[PDB]
């Protein structure tokens, strides 16, 4: 039956560890995925790591019922800093049950509906800011739409206001996230021969988690000072009982599981966000359409939550946006048992399978000879629908099975909210018409150096 998986070679204590860029580890993954194809083999420190790149491979290795999310390399690392909280737990850790069971309920579409009205707070911040700011004023791209998603997902969730639109520097907690993310996989990549040279990379990285425990502390601390009679992700953490084990979170699973939210419940948003703007502002036949429609269907009356679903030519775009640009690129799965895939790989129990999204994303043989192009014409529920009959998992930017983003229908609302508030209100110009897309790698991806302008509508 089985065929040997090709792959780089390696070197003597090393394998292929050295050969990841420091500052962009995707590109690595990308390269070798153009040079040897849907599989291949990498030796990291973690262990032998296999690299699946299409979409027959991802869709077979979709199946829970033959594999599952290990949490392994730079996700067993995040573990430091918030252990099995809901992200990072293993499936037989019985935290992961209760943290699941206890916080579904909160992302429900009554209680997500229920949040519109704080997202749209958030999103006119931003907009003021922009309007008051005025053309002249470049605009950080991924600095105000980082401001824009930790504050929504802090004000629905927790009731916290970071305020970041009256503050010039991001709060502490977006540095601190942004190296211990990085680090978190630098460490994971870091060959034993090589990892004494690392003592100050050391300290930073525990100093790091500090801030994001102490943040979290002081969200928490907020709660006990100023109770509410609401219901959200924090009231169902403290009040919450699992009826499945009899249990609540203790405290420190509460700071895990807020560390987890105020991360994964921001980061890949203002990815998305960041990376949806540059791509309309290029391709300005999608602009216009994104356009049109806003006009069409809200024209210049007010943003309701009934508009969400009424917008499929910005659905499509978010939809193009995290097929270019997954941002959670690679998810894990590993193999319940010893394993065969593509019925020709062999494939070991507990291995370390790397599902390339930013590849299986591009696989010609679904999305044509245009798959590397930005086309939302081909996202549209027609056709998205029909790409999905015929190649299951073509699309996977928001994970697989039980493990797949609990967080979805809060990302989903909030981005075609707030694109069709800034397209409403403003044009939009790249600040640097030579601007070229350049990727910053904090394990998740935005766009690095892009800055627009915004200018009012008449
Ligand atoms: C565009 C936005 C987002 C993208 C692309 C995204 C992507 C993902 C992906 C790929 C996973 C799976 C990780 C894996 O398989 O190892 C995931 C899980 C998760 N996401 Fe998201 N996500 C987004 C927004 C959010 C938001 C807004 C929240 C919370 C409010 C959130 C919370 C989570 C959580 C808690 C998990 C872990 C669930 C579990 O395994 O039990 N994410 N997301
Ligand atoms: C708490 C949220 C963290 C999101 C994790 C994203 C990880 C993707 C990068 C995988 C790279 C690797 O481990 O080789």
């Amino acid at each position: 039956e089985t065929v040997p998986i090709p792959g780089p070679p390696g070197l003597p204590l090393v394998g292929n560890a050295l050969a990841f860029d420091s500052e962009l580890p995707l590109r690595t993954f990308q390269e070798f995925a153009e040079e040897y194809g849907e599989i291949y083999r990498l030796t990291l420190p973690t262990g032998t790591t296999l690299v699946v790149s299409s979409q027959a491979l991802v869709h077979e290795l979709c199946d829970d019922k033959r594999f599952k999310k290990p949490v392994a390399a730079a996700l067993a690392e995040v573990r430091n800093g918030v252990n099995d909280g809901l992200f990072t737990a293993r499936e037989e850790e019985p935290n992961w049950g209760i943290a699941h069971r206890i916080l579904m309920p909160a992302f429900g579409p009554a209680s997500i509906q229920g949040m519109f009205t704080e997202m749209h707070e958030i999103a006119s911040q931003l907009a003021l800011k922009w309007a008051r700011h005025g053309p002249d004023t470049p605009i950080f791209v991924t600095d105000d739409f980082t401001r824009l998603t930790l504050d929504t997902l802090a004000l629905c969730t927790m009731n916290f206001r970071f305020n970041s639109y009256y503050h010039d520097e991001l709060h502490p907690f977006i540095n601190a996230m942004g190296n211990f993310l990085t680090e978190s996989g630098a460490r994971a990549m870091r060959p034993a021969i090589t990892s004494i040279f690392h003592q100050a990379a050391n300290r930073k990285y525990w100093e790091d988690i500090e801030v994001l425990r102490k943040t979290a502390q002081g969200v928490l601390d907020t709660r006990r000072k100023h109770p509410t009679n609401r219901k959200d992700l924090l009231s169902a953490m403290l009040d919450g009982v699992d009826a499945k084990t009899g249990q609540k979170l203790s405290d420190s699973s509460i700071i895990d599981n807020l560390i987890t939210f105020l991360i994964a419940g921001h980061e890949t948003t203002s990815g998305l966000l960041s990376f949806a703007f540059y791509l309309l502002i290029k391709h300005q036949d999608a602009y216009r359409k994104a356009q049109e429609e806003v006009d069409r269907v809200i024209g210049k009356g007010p943003i309701k939550v009934e508009h969400i679903k009424k917008l499929p030519y910005i659905a499509a775009v978010l939809r193009e946006t995290l097929r270019l640009c997954p941002t959670i690129p690679i998810i894990n799965r590993a193999a319940k048992q010893d394993e065969v895939i593509g019925g020709k790989y062999a494939v070991a129990k507990d291995q370390r399978l790397a599902l390339l999204l930013a590849q299986s994303h591009l696989d010609p043989a679904v999305y044509g000879e245009t798959a590397k192009q930005f086309i939302p014409e081909r996202m549209l529920d027609e056709n998205f629908e029909r790409l999905n009959r015929e190649y299951p998992d073509c699309w996977k930017p928001f994970g697989t099975g039980m493990r797949a983003c609990i967080g979805r229908p809060f990302a989903w609302q909030e981005a075609v909210l707030v694109m069709a508030m800034l397209l409403q209100n403003f044009d939009f110009v790249l600040h640097d018409p030579y601007y070229e897309l350049h990727y910053k790698q904090t394990l998740t991806t935005k766009p690095k150096d892009f800055y627009m302008r915004a200018i009012l509508r008449d």
